[PDB]
């Protein structure tokens, strides 16, 4: 019979940075925070075994 | 966690100039008297210490 294999998805690998207090162009405060992005999406990880 | 700090603005600063008596175009006497302007206005004062 023709092989079998499991798809596998890896994990997203995120990224957080956090940013610190500033006042912007109609002057309100801004206390420090974070904003989080995603640098590489996850995907399918081809097999290193058919078999 | 992300820290706090406390939004602070600063006074604002004034100036008052007393004016000496005077006639006006229209013969009308103008006892001494003053008059007050702010020189520099109230704003934030970004933290030194965020932590």
């Amino acid at each position: 019979n023709p092989g079998t294999v499991h798809p596998q998805r890896s994990r997203d690998q995120i990224a957080t940075v956090w940013i610190a207090p500033w006042v912007d162009s109609d002057n309100a405060f801004h206390q420090p925070g974070r904003v989080s992005f995603v640098v590489s999406p996850a995907d399918w990880v081809l097999p290193a075994r058919v078999n």
